[PDB]
């Protein structure tokens, strides 16, 4: 039915300071611009099915999805970095420009006859709430994310004013916001669990929302459809996965009203976190070690759009830092108060002398030689010059990788993932990792190397050679 991870093995797709990750690099390509040119490139994989615990768990990752592509960006090759974000209602710091946002929404979809409730002077769920149940001219509603006129044309409209983006067709929104890699029960769920989301304002704290999947939130303004909101609804929360508004309603600032309504949506539902990705008390994941930092103390770097690796700095680190499997993907943060202050560490791993590289060389000299695992050197020399990178933030390093194998832990895969070559009859068990081909070691070692060897353990993966 659903707990398996049904996913293509990965790869590295070809486009699903300011453009450096660290200055170390920055400083010693930029006089020297015109020699080099930087990727932009996801690493993922297409996903035929999983369930929606496993992709909470991939949010917290640091990936996102667009359709079935459930991907991340490589933070230190890549021109632009992805920071995965959460938030919860009750860390969002209220200044004006929101407030001043959620105040004329009130006054244009509320009448004469009433005005705000005595609501308290920030309690932004208040005033959206109670707007909004005395309003005759805007509502919303929660659907499946599924194809619709309606719904493409005010797309084509947003994409093409918005965007300068021509490039549309029905299959390409199709492919985008209404492909899923989720099972149709979260996808088509049923009435009574549409009806309760849908009357997320009327929940109270005991209660405990049903739908959990992905969804289409539409604006209704005057009976004219003005937004939608693409969302996946989780355990824990709901990721953003795009946000579609009408040009004419520029004056709305739809952007950041739904993203309120959002949290807002959260907090009535009983859920935790919002997750932005796509870039206050916010929390920003450090994949190097899949925890939250809070967010204030190095919007430094965001700003910059730099990577960074929060750490101690009581020695200089000698290898990339160890991810515990039961924890990645789990959202645990950082300790609070800290004898130590955390300095960035990701120059001594990942910068120009940085640590990672021969660590990561000397391994895949063993991967190969010892295990029969096809990689080879890279980044000797430079990081800027085929496949996912030996070195990649955020990735279980190859040293640790290297100890799955060594260990035998590689064997506990043994019985519980299965390989599905898409050109034979079809799935067959893994028997004996040892003994299969290369190229099936290796895809099987992206996929921990990505996901995780928890993960891995309830993966089928497919393949076609050559």
């Amino acid at each position: 039915m659903s707990d398996r991870f049904v996913i293509w093995a990965p790869s590295m797709h070809n486009e699903p300071d300011q453009l450096f990750a660290l200055d170390s690099w920055a400083h010693r390509y930029m006089n020297k611009m015109d020699v080099v040119k930087i990727e932009n490139c996801t690493i993922g994989s297409f996903v035929e099915h999983m369930d929606v615990a496993t992709y909470d768990r991939m949010c917290n990752m640091g990936f996102r999805r667009s359709g079935k592509f459930l991907y991340k960006v490589d933070p230190l090759r890549n021109c632009c970095r992805l920071y995965t974000i959460r938030t919860a209602p009750q860390e969002l710091n209220m200044t004006k420009e929101l407030k001043k946002c959620i105040s004329r929404f009130a006054t244009r979809i509320t009448s004469e006859d009433y005005c705000p409730a005595a609501v308290a002077s920030s309690d932004f769920v208040g005033k959206i709430v109670n707007a909004e149940m005395n309003s005759k001219t805007f509502y919303t509603r929660f659907e499946p994310a599924l194809y619709s006129e309606e719904k493409y044309h005010l797309f084509v409209k947003y994409q093409e004013k918005v965007h300068q983006d021509y490039n549309n067709s029905p299959k390409s929104f199709k492919r985008f916001l209404c492909d899923t890699p989720f099972g149709p029960e979260a996808v088509l769920g049923t009435q009574e669990s549409w009806e309760q989301l849908n009357n997320w304002q009327r929940m109270k704290p005991g209660e405990k929302l049903k739908h959990m999947g992905p969804v289409h939130e539409c604006y209704y303004y005057e009976g004219k459809l003005i937004a939608i909101t693409v969302s996946d609804i989780l355990p824990s929360g709901i990721s953003s996965v795009y946000f579609i508004w009408d040009p004419d309603y520029s004056k709305w600032s739809l952007g950041k009203l739904s993203a309120l309504r959002d949290l807002a949506i959260i907090q009535r539902t009983n859920l935790q976190y919002y997750y932005l990705g796509y870039y206050y008390g916010a929390e920003v994941l450090d994949v190097c070690h899949s925890k939250y930092i809070p967010l204030k103390p190095i919007q430094d770097m965001i700003s910059r759009g730099k990577l960074f690796v929060i750490g101690e700095e009581e020695t200089k680190v000698t290898k990339e830092l160890y991810l515990v499997d039961s924890e990645t993907g789990r959202g645990e943060g950082f300790p609070t108060d800290n004898v130590v202050k955390y300095k960035n560490i990701a120059e001594e791993i990942y910068g120009v002398g940085g640590c990672a590289f021969k660590s990561a060389n000397e391994s895949a000299l063993e991967l190969k030689e010892l295990y029969g695992i096809p990689y080879e050197e890279e980044d000797l020399d430079t990081i800027y010059h085929n496949g996912i990178p030996n070195v990649v933030p955020g990735l279980l390093p190859l040293w640790e990788l290297l100890d799955i194998m060594q260990s035998g832990k590689i064997t506990d895969l043994e019985g519980r993932l299965f390989l599905f070559e898409i050109e034979t009859e079809g799935i067959r068990p893994l028997i004996n990792f040892y003994s299969e081909p290369p190229n099936v070691k290796k895809r099987i070692c992206d996929v921990i190397r990505l996901f995780g060897f928890e993960t891995c353990m309830k993966a089928v993966i497919l393949y076609s050679e050559q």
